[PDB]
C-alpha cells in the first residue's frame, strides 16, 4: 500500500474541506473587489537571494530551500511581499500608480504547519497614510463578511517612526531593522531574553529602557508627550483614526505602542488583526514599506504599504464563533432516466437543463429509481428529473422538488 | 539591482496577464459546477515514490524533484492524478460513489517552461462509458464556453483494449503500459525510431507490424473486422459515440485508432483535444484507469475516468482564433474628494457604495480634479462622484456617468 497523507506539515483539501476554503477565499476576492484591488501571480518557487535582508527575521530563518541541479540557489515563497517588489521593479515606469494589488498566494516554511495560504493586499505608490486606513478598513470588512464584528475582534495600529526617533537619538540607523525584529518578541519572550538579545546587538542599557517605555505607552497623546504634538508620526495616527472613523469603523481600530510587526522592512505605520478574547495569534498583519524597492534597486523611492491575511488562525476564530457551519454540496437538477433505454433522451434533457445555467447531474451508472432519488439527495440536489418512457412520448418529463409531477421539455427551465 | 526576471521557465502574472488567465479558470470552474464536479486541492509538494511507475513516461522522467534536509525524496507534482488517487485511497469506504472531483493544480517539470496549470475532472466509482461521454462533453462545454466550436476543434478517441488484445494475442501484460508509452511517440518520432523502441524492448517484428497496422486503422468498422463486433472495446466505443451524439456534441468528437496517450495507467478509453488546422499540440487528454488505484493498494478495484487541460495550448489557440481580447480592469465608482477638507465625507460616501455591493475607489493621494477624473478614466470606472462642499450641504454629490448631475446621497445607490 501508498502512503496516502500529505507530505510532513502540508494539508489535504478533500471536497468537505475546500469547501471551506472557498468561503474564506471568496470573502478575500469580494473584499478586493470591493475595494478596487486587482489580482495578480508569481510563481511560488523563487531565488533565494531574494529574502536574504540578514536582520534575524523568522521568516527569513525558517525558509523551505533547496539547490537546483543546475547550481541554482531557490526557495518556496515564505512570503509574497518579496515577489511583488521584484514584479513592480521589473515593470518601472510603465506601472501607472497608485496600483492596488492583491492575490492569495500559499506561503511555506522549514523547521507544525509547513504551508499556509495568505490573502496579500497592498497599495503602490500612495504616500499618505489613506492607504493604510483603505487597507485596515479592507482587513476588518473581510472579517465582517465573514460574521464577525467589533465585538469580536479588532486591529491594533502604531508607527515604527517613534521607535524610530528613539534609536536615532541614542546613537546609527543600520541596527533599526535589528531591533524592530527582537523588540518584536516582547510579548512571546520574556524581558529578560530580549534585553539580552538586544544587549548581544551592542545596545546599552540606556537605550533598552527607552525602547521599553515607550512600547508600554497607552495612549497617542503620551506619545505625543515624548516626542512631540507634531512628529510626523503623531499627525499620521491622528490621520489614519480621523479616516478610519469617517469610514465607519472606528470601534473597529485601536492604538497600540507594543506593535512593532517581525519584518524588517516596515517604515511608519503598522498594524495587527486581534480577537478580543486573548485566546488567538495575530489574525492578519501589515505596514508601510517606503524603502523595500530602494533597497531592491530602484532609482525612484516607491511608497508601499500592504498586509497579509492568513487563512489559519481566522478559521480557528470562526470555527470558536461558531460561524463555520459545514455547507454541504448542491446542485440544482438531478436527471434520473428511467432506465438504460432512456438513456439517450435523459442526456438530451441533461443539456437543455445545463444549456439554461442550471448545475445538473445525470445517473451514471445502472441503477434503480429508488436508488437514484437516495443519490439525489445525498448529493444535496434541490430537484430530480426523472425521464421516463410513457412522459417522454406526451413530451413530458417527471419533476419532483427535493427541497413528482409531468413537466414539458419547455417548461422545465 | 535585484533579479526582476522569475525564476527559469516561470511565469509572472501581473494584473493584465492575471484577468487573461482569469478568464479561463471562470471556464474551468463555471464547467465544473454545470456538470456538478466538486473541487478539492491538495499539496503541490508529493512524495517522489507516489510518482515511480517505470515505464519509461515524459512525466516521470522530467520530474522536478529535490531531497529535504531531513532527507526526504520529495517533487513538485508533475500531475494531479496520483494525489486524487492517494486522496481517494485515504478516504477508503468512507468516500461516497460516484464522486466527480476536479481542481486547478499548477504541476511541474524539470528538463522551455517548467510549470503550467491544468484543469483536472475525474469521475470515480462508474464502470460505464457514461463517465467517459460526461468527462469529453465536460472539455467541449469547456471550449465552447471560450468561444471555440466544432469547426476550430475535436476531440479524437480511442480504447487501449484494443491494443491490449494484440499484445496478449502475441505473448505478456507487464510489457503493455511501456509499448502504449513507446507507441504514444508514434506520431512525434520517426517509425524507425519507434520500432527500435519496442525492438529493444523485446518485442519481435510480428507483434509490431500489427501493433502499427492497428494503430492506422481508420473506423470503428475497421476494428471490427480484427477484433470482432463484440469486443467490449466495440461495444464500449460505439455505446460512447451513441450517448455523446444524444448530449448533441456528435460533431465534436470522432474515433482515431492512433490516440493512445504517454500515461501508464490507462486502461480503456483514451482522448485528445486537438485544433482542426493542425497547429498545436493536443489541447486536453485522458483516460479511464481502472487499475491505479488497485495498483497503490486498495483492496476493491476502484474504477476512474478523467483529464487534464493545460493552461498554454488553449490560450494560443484563442489567440490565434482572435477570441482573447484582453479585457482591462474595470470598477463601478470612482469616489473624488473636492480637496483634502472633503476627504472624511468622502469615505463616507465611499462605505455606502462598497456596502450597496459596488465596487468603489477613492482618490488616495493629494490630487486635482481633472488628475482625478483622467485616473478614473484609467482605472476603467463607470462612474465618478465628485464629493465637493456646495453639494454636500445640500445632501447631495456630483456624478458622472463615464461609460455631473447632483445626486441625493440615499439616490447614489
Ligand atoms: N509579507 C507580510 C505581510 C505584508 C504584505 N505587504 C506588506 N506586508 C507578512 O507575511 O507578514
Ligand atoms: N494526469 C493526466 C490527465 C488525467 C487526469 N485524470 C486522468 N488523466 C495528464 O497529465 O495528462
Ligand atoms: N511565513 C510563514 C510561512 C508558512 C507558514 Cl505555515 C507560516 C508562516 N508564518
Ligand atoms: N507534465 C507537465 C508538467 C509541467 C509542464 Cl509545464 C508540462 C508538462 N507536460
Amino acid at each position: 500500500m501508498v502512503e496516502t497523507e500529505p507530505v510532513q506539515g502540508c494539508r489535504d483539501f478533500p471536497p468537505e474541506a475546500m469547501r471551506c476554503r472557498r468561503h474564506l477565499f471568496d470573502v478575500f476576492h469580494a473584499t478586493a473587489k470591493t475595494f478596487g484591488f486587482e489580482e495578480y501571480d508569481a510563481p511560488v518557487l523563487e531565488s533565494e537571494e531574494l529574502y536574504i535582508r540578514k536582520a534575524g527575521e523568522e521568516i527569513t530563518e525558517q525558509m523551505f530551500n533547496f539547490i537546483t541541479k543546475g547550481g541554482h540557489r531557490v526557495a518556496l515563497r515564505p512570503e509574497m511581499t518579496p515577489s511583488l517588489a521584484r514584479l513592480l521593479l521589473g515593470k518601472g515606469r510603465s506601472l501607472l500608480l497608485p496600483a492596488k494589488w492583491y492575490s492569495i498566494p500559499q506561503c511555506w516554511r522549514y523547521e507544525r504547519r509547513r504551508e499556509h495560504y495568505q490573502w496579500n493586499m497592498d497599495i503602490v505608490g500612495v504616500k499618505s497614510v489613506s492607504a493604510e486606513v483603505e487597507l485596515v478598513c479592507a482587513a476588518c470588512w473581510a472579517m465582517r463578511s465573514l460574521g464577525l464584528s467589533s465585538k469580536d475582534v479588532g486591529i491594533k495600529v502604531n508607527s515604527r517612526k517613534v521607535l524610530q526617533t528613539v534609536v536615532e537619538q541614542a546613537g546609527t540607523s543600520d541596527k533599526f531593522a535589528p531591533v524592530c525584529v527582537i523588540v518584536d518578541k516582547m510579548e512571546k519572550i520574556p524581558r529578560e531574553e530580549v534585553e539580552a538579545q538586544l544587549a548581544v546587538l551592542g545596545l546599552e542599557p540606556t537605550v533598552v529602557d527607552a525602547i521599553t517605555t515607550t512600547l508600554s505607552l497607552k495612549s497617542i497623546d503620551e506619545i505625543a508627550q515624548r516626542v512631540g504634538e507634531e512628529h510626523e508620526a503623531v499627525k499620521e495616527l491622528r490621520q489614519f483614526f480621523e479616516q478610519v472613523e469617517a469610514y465607519g469603523y472606528g470601534d473597529w481600530v485601536l492604538f497600540d505602542a507594543s506593535v512593532v510587526r517581525g519584518l524588517a522592512y516596515y517604515t511608519g505605520i503598522v498594524f495587527e488583526g486581534f480577537d478580543r478574547e486573548g485566546k488567538f495569534r495575530a489574525l492578519c498583519g501589515g505596514g508601510r514599506y517606503d524603502n523595500l524597492l530602494t533597497t531592491y534597486g530602484s532609482p525612484t523611492p516607491i511608497p508601499c504599504a500592504g498586509f497579509g491575511f492568513g487563512d489559519c488562525v481566522i478559521v480557528e476564530l470562526l470555527q470558536e464563533k461558531r460561524l463555520l457551519p459545514d455547507i454541504p454540496h448542491v446542485v440544482d437538477d438531478v436527471v434520473i432516466p428511467f432506465d438504460e433505454s432512456m438513456r439517450p433522451h435523459a442526456l438530451a434533457v441533461l443539456r437543455r437543463l445545463r444549456d439554461a445555467g442550471r448545475s445538473a447531474d445525470i445517473i451514471l451508472d445502472k441503477k434503480k429509481v429508488v436508488q437514484a432519488f437516495n443519490y439525489a439527495d445525498r448529493v444535496g440536489a434541490v430537484r430530480a428529473v426523472l425521464v421516463a418512457p410513457e412522459e417522454w412520448e406526451r413530451g413530458e418529463v417527471q419533476v419532483k422538488m427535493l427541497r413528482g409531477f409531468a413537466v414539458p421539455l419547455d417548461r422545465l427551465v
